[PDB]
């Protein structure tokens, strides 16, 4: 199967598969059952911001999520990504809905990776998404262009989110995260999102993920599986 | 045919097709016959540096080439790239040899493009090239990995350059150079090169080019055609 | 006196000193009488954005100003800044009011300068201004901290702008814009502004300027002189 | 006294004050007695490179030093810099010699700091130092301009290093490392150095440091005190 490393923004508590009894952020290593979670005070209809950072010296994957005029939520986990991911990877965003639903809108997205030997770099930034974004790989129900935004999951014309939807968006160019002569390897990611729902129980969430370059959406990965994992193991 | 906009580092004077009677730098717009040239004091076996800049406000393509401890050579040309190139393009480097030969080695390469609306950006930088550079499209005789360098044209094991060779290297991800809401569009490119030859008459040169995303090497474009143009029209 | 190179956002037409009969943007070279102007459709109470660019190869100072959902205004002028400005300079923002008044609020400010020899760089970015901005030199009535913004001219507690006011803000560190070994020198500036006024005739405007490191506000430079020039010569 | 946080490149083992019995790199927190050290295979007359990184989420100060064609040395230490340093600081480089001596030459220096709230940034880069570097504060015997390099300690005309010397170089503009609304604060530093000595026992070393904005060289801080600390407590 695919190799997945992801930071999940989980809006629906599936307590039967390890989720806490509240909206949360988590670090997923090849499993939907997070290795580490933190309580997330999610706000319906508000624009949020997420930061993800990592470097090969400290070997620590940390993430910070916040809303304007509010306190932030953070979570960290010690993991050597060189022992999990291949040398060449692709980065992207994923989201899903099930019987419960929500809008999974992305307003902006930036990413930067550095390889310092004894310096190679890649940086891209989207502040608006065009109708034909040729430097993005869209999978599933993901579409671009609507109000210059990226809609990961299906949304009707009236602006109402649909259930049983799943979509992913990956950057076109592969990313080099390890090299034999490298002394320091690091990356940082930032994206702004807008989750809206007419229901009192939104679902299922958004995730930033890193995977093998030929990764595709697993079958039946709608709902709680966030379009990343084939099962709940 | 392909749409080509290139800055040529011409080492061999082909006076029958418009070249001046000396090594030169030039601006090529859909033709090997440069719209504008400048005298270039090329140095055999020395590492040089080239800078290329452009923005949509001034609509001026300028280039600067220099060696350490020496005076620089520069050339500019007024041209609206929006009236020549498509909305989505690819960028890359090209080189060739004919009956006369030279080494076309690339030591480093950086590129940055900006789209500011009423900001989207792409930046990559190579200071060393690996054996399997997955984020590069290699065409022709171009190879990577040899001493961490990029060899555009064929070079034997003893380090001797071969004749009748041609090779190009393009960045994997397409580049967005125009948008309907953009108020300012700009890009800058920089690469370091090493041209070596045991002969008194090296040939044929190196070029940085911009083209349609599906561009490939034209037939019989070795030698004076720099692997960019099908003929000398 | 001081050496001033500035891009003016002129909101009040002083036709007796060369101004066109409408709000305009202009390039000022050691004089308030602009060398080049362009019509500016200024919008009261709306957030605008200004871009300024220059490089030593083309020797062209260009500026672009725009509002959301509207067409932009642009102006360019050919000038060798090496023949006008000293080797070391300071950059900053200036504004003024006279008998007519307006708010001169700055929401963000970014600047980048590059010196490439045969590479030295400086970059700073403000997206919010703190109460004690130690890396800024405040002159006149300029204050920081109010709603995280930079107020160049005097504004009362109720949010009403005051007349006969003048204020400037300069970056603390000097900027190197020329070097003997430099082959390419360039800079770009961007700032967002908010001009509000209860009157039908706002005044007097905002300007981005470059000057000698020890520049201060000239006496009686309120109103039409934009806090940059001692007289209207 | 001054508040000092520094990463030392210690070339001379002063075992009576806590040094290991070999050249080493260390993390100094308000004391010359390092909180954490690592063995450093220093090479006389070779150009080295040092990387220093930190962020407010992980609260971990890590450093990596390496030479070409050789294995690297690294050291990390958990410390909350918000509980040690003031809100506004200055960054710089320091070096010293005693009865034993060495050249403390700096070839390049880059620094980047980020403040992300619920983004402010500062970045500068020196690849060559001019005779009159107005954006640097030179203290002690530090001079700029010699072969475009920065000589922290005294060197005679013949290129021979002098004993009992001390010099520091700080960036002119203050740096903001903490803010009440900040959710993520980080910085990274990189500099290349050349340590040469005709002796078999070079001394005393080079250090990158962070301090209060009004920091100056302590009396009698030559030799083992690296020009940072008043005593060996
Ligand atoms: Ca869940
Ligand atoms: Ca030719
Ligand atoms: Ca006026
Ligand atoms: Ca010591
Ligand atoms: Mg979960
Ligand atoms: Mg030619
Ligand atoms: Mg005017
Ligand atoms: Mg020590």
């Amino acid at each position: 199967a695919d190799t997945i490393v992801a930071v999940e923004l989980d809006t629906y508590p599936n307590t039967d598969i390890g989720d806490p009894s509240y909206p949360h952020i988590g670090i997923d290593i090849k499993s939907v059952r997070s290795k580490k979670t933190a309580k997330w005070n999610m706000q319906n209809g508000k624009v949020g911001t997420a930061h993800i950072i990592y470097n090969s010296v400290d070997k620590r994957l940390s993430a910070v999520v916040s809303y304007p005029n509010a306190d932030s939520a953070t979570v960290s986990y010690d993991v050597d990504l060189d022992n999990v991911l291949p040398e060449w990877v692709r980065v992207g965003l994923s989201a899903s809905t099930g019987l419960y639903k929500e809008t999974n809108t992305i307003l902006s997205w930036s990413f930067t990776s550095k390889l310092k030997s004894n310096t190679n770099a890649l940086h891209f930034m989207f502040n608006q998404f065009s109708k034909d974004q040729k430097d993005l790989i869209l999978q599933g129900d993901a579409t671009t262009g609507t109000d210059g935004n990226l809609e990961l999951t299906r949304v009707s014309s009236n602006g109402s989110p649909q259930g049983s939807s799943v979509g992913r968006a990956l950057f076109y160019a592969p990313v080099h995260i390890w090299e034999s002569s490298a002394v320091v390897a690091s990356f940082e990611a930032t994206f702004t999102f807008l989750i809206k729902s007419p229901d009192s129980h939104p679902a299922d969430g958004i995730a930033f993920f890193i995977s093998n370059i030929d990764s595709s959406i697993p079958s039946g990965s709608t709902g709680r599986l966030l379009g990343l994992f084939p099962d709940a193991n």
